[PDB]
């Protein structure tokens, strides 16, 4: 198997990254989990959609390589943040330049997403785009809140039944990826 993680933050300390490692960890050798890198990527606009840009032309193989997807994310004034919304509007796009009515590499592609905050609301943007672009979205998503402590350490915790959402999250993927 070939799972893709990616991460709504691009600092390395980011909570959501630390989350994304324990996922990583639990999932162990059941799958190769690897991580996308798309620190930069031309901001979208459709008079750009017939030119070639590599860390686009990158992105695209990585999602069309792997099995699944695995977005752990903060949510920015309730929102997705930017830099996800401007990588899915390229991801979506038609694959052939001749059929702009075509599937993208989105296509079917299964799904699922994590985030780390504290908030009600948290998964309703992810939940209403991601089915939209044509993707199989398993809908077992897991919110982890922030210890008070972590704010002095930089460090998250989570709590064993929250790790136990985020495991079984973990086994949802893989047999989702299994069917």
């Amino acid at each position: 198997k070939r799972i893709l993680f990616i991460v709504g933050s691009f600092s390395e300390g980011s909570f959501n990254r630390q989350l994304a490692k324990k996922a990583e960890t639990i999932i162990g050798d059941r799958a190769q989990v690897s991580y996308l890198s798309y620190d930069r990527v031309p901001f979208f606009n459709q008079d750009l959609e017939t030119s070639v840009h590599p860390e686009v032309a990158h992105a695209r193989e990585e999602v069309q390589e792997a099995d699944a997807i695995w977005i752990f994310s903060p949510v920015y004034n309730y929102a997705i943040p930017g830099p996800v919304k401007n990588l899915l509007d390229w991801l979506s796009r038609s694959l052939d330049l001749s059929d702009p009515t075509g599937p993208s590499v989105l296509q079917d592609k299964i799904v699922t997403v994590s985030s780390v905050a504290n908030g009600a609301e948290v998964f309703e943007d992810y939940r209403s785009l991601l089915p939209f672009i044509r993707m199989h979205l398993v809908d077992q998503l897991t919110g982890v809140p922030i210890n008070s402590e972590a704010w002095s350490t930089g460090i998250l915790k989570v709590s064993a039944e929250k790790l136990a959402e985020l495991s079984a999250q973990a086994d949802a993927l893989l047999s989702a990826i299994e069917n």
